[PDB]
């Protein structure tokens, strides 16, 4: 089993490297992470990568093989991993009653409910997601101009009406389906494409790494509508997997 040293950058912008394998997934390296550093065991602490012709990143689900997704960056790429706590990769677990009913409202909920809500979702034959709409800005293709369209999360991917501004149903066609795109949030797109907020996601293909017209932008009114649309997104991607990973995490 092919050894692989990796280079890290913590907390303080300082870094270090240390050995992965390629059987190893996020988690395991993670767990890693932890000792060699005594930061202190918790959930939250994560691994993020940049893509760095593209100034986006996503936090990996501790599922993923890290090898293999370190495979898809270029030769010369300038990506880098990130050790650091994020609250957002469990967010949606600690307090499920803010994204699982939405109701953008937010509130409290007792833990007992919280587990039966978690269950009710993941654990049936099937994944019940509900369904995330709202309007969106679109980047357009090469442009740095964004349009308000209505979008709508089923669990066969996004959809959208390309006609206007409004819900209009019957016009919803596919706008991209999940099995094969990854989800970042973009950094600083206010400046670098000119998006009407700094709340954007990006969806794209594991294996592109530069620009291209098949990079889909999205822009949020606000970080709510950017928190229930990335974790919505993750579900519909993930399912099941995403709960078993927090299982897992809570030690």
């Amino acid at each position: 089993v092919k050894k692989l040293v990796i280079r890290v950058h913590m907390s303080d912008d300082s870094s270090k490297t240390m050995m992965v394998d390629e059987r190893q997934t996020v988690r395991q390296v993670l767990d890693n992470l932890m000792d060699k550093s005594h930061c202190g065991y918790s959930l939250d602490w994560s691994l993020v990568e940049t893509v760095s012709e593209l100034q986006m990143e996503r936090i990996f689900e501790d599922h993923e093989n890290l090898v293999e997704n370190l495979l898809n960056w270029t030769r010369d790429s300038q990506n880098k991993l990130i050790f650091m706590e994020r609250i957002e990769k469990y967010a949606l677990f600690k307090n499920p009653q803010n994204y699982l009913l939405g109701k953008k409202e937010t509130a409290e909920m007792a833990d007992r409910n919280k587990e039966v809500l978690l269950e009710e979702c993941f654990c049936g034959s099937s994944v019940t997601v509900p369904e995330i709409e709202g309007v969106l800005w679109l980047k357009d293709d090469g442009k740095k101009s964004w349009k308000k369209r209505y979008f709508l999360l089923r669990a066969s991917g996004i959809y959208y009406v390309p006609k206007g501004k409004a819900k209009v149903s019957r016009d919803l066609v596919c706008f991209l389906q999940l099995d094969h795109v990854n989800v970042y949030y973009g950094q600083d797109y206010r400046n670098k494409y000119k998006a009407p907020t700094d709340y954007c996601l990006v969806l794209k293909h594991p294996q592109i790494q530069k620009k291209s017209q098949y990079i889909k932008y999205l822009c949020c009114d606000d970080v709510r509508t950017l928190h229930q649309w990335v974790n919505g997104i993750r579900i519909a991607k993930y399912g099941k997997q995403l709960y078993m990973n927090y299982q897992e995490a809570l030690k």
